[PDB]
């Protein structure tokens, strides 16, 4: 039963940003067309909201005192202007920066000349607070600059976070920050509680390119982060290309449906101008946008691929036995594709599945639902009136710190946190699961009584977690539920008691694998399927680089392939062989430290090559 009300936290921004269209070439006339053509087009109703003006609007000019300054020639009245008529929309204004000294317009002129200074370094507080002066709501800060210049974007995007949050309280005009630095050094490490988004990847589309279902997958495999995304905070895997030259009607709901099982920003990229029928119904379906928005703010995962490019993936909804699934097909050929109850993490009772492009209910099973999906294809669905997994209920055993926390496998969870906070805003926590790579947890106003926000944490096998709580309000218990299409295992050795550990959460091709302290992370979850893989983040395999046969060849994480060197036999001695040439995973010189790499090896009795699996 719901006992304790969840509380919404915010959603992913909705609106229309310049860049994947015109590229730099943007003036007032653009985006004021832009505004029209969204206005015209019934999305403001759907939840679009933000008008975002990119790249090319600023040539890096200041006057004397370092304000930043346009060319009124593009931008008549100045930026205030063009702010001024978004709000007339009743719509939200955003704007562009970098981190760095000089922009992306500098470093990548696409469609105009360099533009020297176009950063706002060592202007952070003068410029956001020109931001926000001018009416903007929003702000995209890029790092063309701090990628030149060899910045630290943790620390980087934290002072532009501060100066975001000064800027906003001098005005009382809120500014949402979308950090904009492709994947670089981690954001899912950080991001989280300094800005609402994150960018996870390298740009969808390149300003001369077509748009490409393979860039979108890509982008999409990129932004699954499941433990850096709650509480109003998101992985953002860019601007969509939805009704864009070349896209057809069920490439971009295919777009829609993997962007919504995200909760990824629906950010338009196409020309509003000249968008058919069919794609402003696409950008409109308010089920799928329902998805997108869930109130819960968690990220769906991958909860099933026993056909190799045959997928299920699983959003866990507001409410209580709720979820949104996407059938993907990535092959060839047209083939069914099955979700199974109990990998996501619901019991074997009767629940209804509803197909929301059909915008109708398509049955009932108390085991599962099966669909025909098409080469290339998706089906996007919700299964609801399910029953929850059982799982337990936690009272801290000090303050802030619940221990104890049990898991049948290694694998995610999704963790409820009550606590009461009735003042009119919100509070934030640090959150440490284990000795994992710690987060940040907003909890939004309740009113008297408690409220539940949610997260979604990766767990070890057994009754060792621990989760630990610093700032914030004082938490009132905690409820844990798996979701089994997750499950994993530690990959431990026998000598060392560590774990097979990818540095950091990173998920570069190539980043080789090795010994650290267990934690039970997404960098440590290693799930063995039919095929023999050993995948990470559900889309990463283990493997013997380059196809390497001899002593001392690389073990690393690479995308899945097929081909024989991610192929592992978990063998009875406690070894593991990789099939392509019958060597053994081994911690490397039998060392037994944080650090220690792994390689193949020539197959011994030695306990550095031996292993626990489950």
């Amino acid at each position: 039963a719901v006992t304790t009300r969840q509380i919404t936290v915010p959603s992913a921004p909705m609106g229309w940003a310049s860049w994947n269209s015109f590229a730099a070439k943007i003036d007032y006339s653009v985006i004021k067309k832009q505004v029209d053509a969204f206005v015209a087009a019934g999305l403001p109703a759907a939840g679009y909201t933000y008008i975002n003006i990119d790249e090319g609007w600023w040539q890096g000019t200041r006057d004397s005192a370092g304000n930043i300054t346009v060319d009124t020639a593009e931008w008549p009245g100045g930026m205030s202007a063009i702010t001024a008529y978004i709000h007339s929309k009743g719509l939200k204004a955003g704007i562009y920066t970098d981190a760095g000294k000089d922009g992306c317009g500098y470093y990548y002129p696409t469609g105009r000349p360099a533009a020297p200074g176009s950063g706002s370094e060592g202007h952070y507080d003068q410029d956001m607070l020109q931001f926000s002066t001018w009416g903007f709501d929003f702000v995209k800060v890029d790092w063309c600059g701090g990628d030149a210049e060899g910045l630290d974007a943790a620390t980087t995007y934290k002072s532009i976070s501060d100066a975001v949050g000064r800027a906003a309280a001098t005005t009382g005009r809120p500014l949402t920050l979308s950090i904009c630095n492709w994947g670089y050094q981690n954001p899912w490490n950080w991001a989280a509680g300094q800005a609402p988004l994150w960018r996870t990847s390298t740009d969808i589309i390149y300003y001369g390119n077509q748009p490409s279902m393979t860039s979108l997958l890509s982008n999409f495999d990129q932004t699954l982060h499941p433990t850096a995304q709650h509480t109003g905070y998101y992985n953002d895997p860019d601007m969509l290309m939805v009704g864009m030259d070349g896209f057809t009607a069920a490439q971009n709901r295919t777009h829609m449906n993997l962007w919504a099982i995200s909760g990824a920003p629906l950010l338009a990229g196409n020309d509003l101008t000249t968008m058919t029928s069919e794609t402003a119904g696409i950008l409109k379906n308010p089920e799928v946008i329902a998805v997108d928005q869930d109130s819960r703010g968690l990220q769906g995962v991958k909860v099933a691929e026993d056909t190799t490019g045959l997928q299920a993936y699983g959003k866990v909804l507001s409410g209580t036995g709720n979820r949104a699934v996407v059938l993907l097909n990535r092959t060839s050929a047209a083939h069914d594709i099955t979700v199974r109850w109990s990998d996501l993490g619901l019991t074997n009772a009767s629940a209804t599945v509803r197909d929301l492009w059909a915008r109708q209910n398509v049955g009932t099973s108390a085991t599962g639902y099966t669909a025909s999906v098409p080469a290339g294809g998706s089906v996007m669905l919700t299964v609801t009136g399910g029953t929850e997994a059982a799982g337990g209920a936690y009272a801290a055993t000090s303050t802030g710190r619940y221990t104890g926390v049990t898991a049948a496998s290694t694998g995610l969870n999704v963790v409820d946190v009550a606590y009461t906070n009735n003042t009119s805003s919100a509070r934030t926590a640090t959150l440490q699961v284990n000795g994992q790579t710690a987060t940040t947890v907003s909890f939004p106003p309740t009113g008297a009584s408690a409220g539940t926000v949610s997260v979604e944490v990766s767990l070890s096998k057994g009754s060792a977690n621990t989760l630990a709580l610093s700032g914030g309000p004082a938490t009132e218990g905690i409820t844990v539920r798996p979701l089994p299409g997750t499950n994993g295992a530690l990959v431990t050795g026998k000598q060392s008691g560590r774990c097979a550990d990818i540095y950091n959460n990173t998920i570069t091709n190539g980043t080789q694998a090795e010994l650290w302290d267990c934690n039970g992370g997404p960098n440590q979850s290693w799930t063995y399927t039919s095929r023999k893989e050993l995948v990470l983040y559900g889309n990463k395999c283990l493997d013997a680089y380059n196809l390497g046969t001899t002593n001392g060849t690389k073990v690393v994480i690479w995308d899945c392939n097929g081909q024989a060197n991610q192929k592992w036999n978990i063998n009875s001695d406690g070894t593991i062989t990789n099939v392509n040439a019958g060597l053994c995973l081994d911690a490397y010189n039998a060392a037994t430290a944080n650090g220690t790499s792994l390689v193949l090896w020539s197959c011994g009795t030695g306990d550095n090559q031996k292993w626990t699996v489950t």
